């Protein structure tokens, strides 16, 4: 199970920086930041409920948000850089 | 084809939120804006190329880029939220 997890806080405070931040430590121990709020993650099932408990925990549920995508097998053929 | 675009670019600058204003603008044309400068877009084979050409143009190669995901038949039924 590859996820991508997208990550939309205002980095234009010292908070929202400090919650990117958590969230970034949180998902690199199960992935890579490709960029700096997007995390290609690889989880089971169970980690994928633990770290939406942490990541709720972490952001802000009213000003921030984050998208969880389920890629597929083979999902490293379906990604392209500009 | 249904197109993530995912674009990292510094909005502590104004030159950054201009750019990012451009993206959204562009990227609105083709799909729905999630996050800040997250957008699902549906395209064609000949918009997408169209669209990565526009795009260049308009980020900083140095200090932006962009994410291309392409999803799946029914990737909406992959789609889950917090917030």
């Amino acid at each position: 199970m590859m996820v991508l997890v997208t990550y939309d806080v205002n980095t234009e405070t010292p908070a929202g920086r400090k919650r990117l931040r958590h969230v970034a430590k949180l998902c690199v121990d199960y992935g890579q930041r490709v960029q700096n709020s997007v995390f290609e993650c690889s989880v089971t099932p169970a980690e994928f409920v633990d770290i939406k408990h942490r990541l709720t925990q972490i952001i802000d549920e009213k000003t921030d948000s984050i998208r969880f995508y389920l890629l597929g097998k083979n999902w490293q053929r379906r990604v392209e850089t500009l």
